[PDB]
């Protein structure tokens, strides 16, 4: 059946989507500290230079660590907020 080949082709995307849905509780529980970092950056850090921005972000993250706040560490700031479409549109500009 053509449907069999279709579904077996779609099995990989099914696995992707189920794996994504599995960890939704951890995807959601960390919005607090992550948004704290991101909002502090989007408020203050626009005046500072690269070194000062990095220092200030590091201080925020360390304070969140001290306070037992759930936040992702490996997610980069632009990759955290800006998506692919915004990045590509800006690069086109």
């Amino acid at each position: 059946n053509r449907s069999t080949a279709l579904l077996k082709s779609l099995s990989a995307e099914r696995e992707r989507w189920e794996k994504t849905s599995e960890t939704f509780k951890n995807q959601m529980s960390t919005i607090a500290g992550d948004c704290l970092l991101s909002a502090a950056f989007i408020a203050y850090a626009g005046y500072f230079d690269q070194q000062m921005r990095q220092n200030l972000f590091t201080t925020w993250s360390h304070h969140l660590q001290q306070a037992n706040i759930q936040f992702r560490t490996d997610i980069a700031r632009t990759e955290y907020l800006s998506n692919a479409d915004e990045r590509l549109r800006w690069q086109a500009s």
